[PDB]
């Protein structure tokens, strides 16, 4: 059984204590790839994009208990801007960012917007003066550009009561804009894999050991991917504890209603 | 500057390690001490119930960035029956608790059910096995008597997969049930002071230092917490990472929704 996990920071707390069960083996690789990696065989069993489990719901199922979500905001699906939204003519979509523009998308019909969207590279500052007026970043460039657009943070201060601008760039987070628009959960990312081959049970009890163990020890996680990512341990931390990992009811909930949105007449989502 | 703090099983990842600064003193009592020494001013700030913030918002406001709250099972706020909740006469209580009876007559009044709500003395599962089919428990005995009736854990099984049923009997979690009446977050606690006498920065420091260190080492919180209810270190871990502290936007809106049920015409709430 063949596992094709991806990398971003707000997984670690299931990721980075994980051993795998005799007869599972796992690769790493960008987003694009682990969807591409499940659909031919590659690999059993991803953690994948919600649209992208929404999309293909006919042959994939989701752990039941296994989510990436938030309610509120989620500091890493950000849409930097240097205009107010009604008068964006032009957003940038960075590397991974296809994953979000479905919920960037749903959230500008909603308010009857439509700037056109370009798939660009590099940092959401540099295309702010290289012709966009928006840029949508995600994962872990998102979370380290969201830092450096609105702090530093001072001991007084706390990452909760930090602006959402600076120098002249409003960053605004789409999970509080889903929340705004909703009243909901947001979920980011399921483990999905083919209906007719589920995942061994061996390896579910060893990712839930493993999420117990990052849950637990929040700092030592947290510290690890602040050093590389160069941020503080509390920015981190704060990040990490605002995720929702258990896809429970309310997560499904969201879950559904973009589903709906975004990808109306989808098949049934099924766990 | 006083302060006074019940020691809640939830709050232990605030209060556990809290170190006060120099010139705050605090002392400890029940929920109801604890309130009047607030409103009377023998103490200058305390976590106290949703209930009592909301019916004492002309005088009192909130600490902006604190809460307990969660989106929602809670586990410690349950309502055992043998029945449905249609064919429900009586509902015994055992403690005072005016957050969860005000919270239990709100889902109440939204069915169009009325069970006569009747002080007892005794277990859930004692009282179930005597006359009543209703049974209303709250904090650690919920928590331990839901573990009783739908556990245990296993290697295999998780608290989010165990059933809401054992032996008979159907654990209705008051959370839940105010999710899917609302869709959002309940708040049962804030951190109030009169609005004359708002706290000194370094309380406010030392909360945050001290909340920073709880949700960071939760597995050490839990254990201290789940060998003193007699509980798996696991089941107060999830029941600790399940809490949302920092009463964002989520938090007041399931606080404003319920105040508007349970306080009508209640003072305007003030962060
Ligand atoms: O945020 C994630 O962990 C994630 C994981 C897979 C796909 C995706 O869009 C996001
Ligand atoms: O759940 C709590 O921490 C709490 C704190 C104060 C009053 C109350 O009813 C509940």
């Amino acid at each position: 059984y063949r596992a094709g996990w991806i990398h971003f920071t707000n997984v670690a707390p299931i990721l980075d204590s994980l051993e795998l069960p005799p007869g599972v083996t796992a690769i790493t690789g960008v987003p694009t790839q682990m969807n591409a990696a499940l659909l031919s065989g590659e690999v059993d069993i991803a953690n994948v994009s919600a649209v992208e489990f929404i999309r293909h719901a006919d042959t994939l199922a989701a752990l039941p208990d296994f989510s990436v979500a938030v309610l509120g905001p989620v500091y890493s699906v950000n849409l930097f801007h240097t205009c107010p939204l009604p008068e964006l003519r032009r957003v940038a979509l960075t590397s991974q960012s296809a994953m979000s523009v479905a919920l960037l998308e749903v959230l500008l019909r909603q308010k009857g917007l439509s700037p056109v969207l370009e798939r660009a590279e590099g940092t959401a500052e540099s295309l702010l003066a290289a012709g966009y007026d928006g840029v949508l970043r995600i994962g872990d460039d998102a979370l380290r550009e969201w830092y450096g657009v609105v702090g530093p943070l001072t001991p007084e201060r706390t990452m909760t009561s930090l602006p959402h601008t600076g120098r002249g760039i409003t960053v605004t987070d789409l999970a509080q804009e889903w929340f705004d628009l909703t009243g909901h959960p947001f979920t980011f990312a399921v483990w999905a894999y083919r209906k007719d081959n589920p995942p061994p049970a061996a390896l579910l009890q060893a990712m839930r050991e493993a999420r117990r163990r990052g849950i637990g020890h929040l700092a030592e996680v947290s510290q690890r991917h602040a050093e590389k990512l160069g941020l503080p341990e509390r920015v981190v931390q704060h990040y990490l504890w605002n995720f929702r990992y258990h896809l429970e009811a309310p997560d499904r909930l969201g879950l559904r209603e973009f589903a709906d949105l975004a990808v109306p007449g989808h098949a049934e989502l099924t766990f």
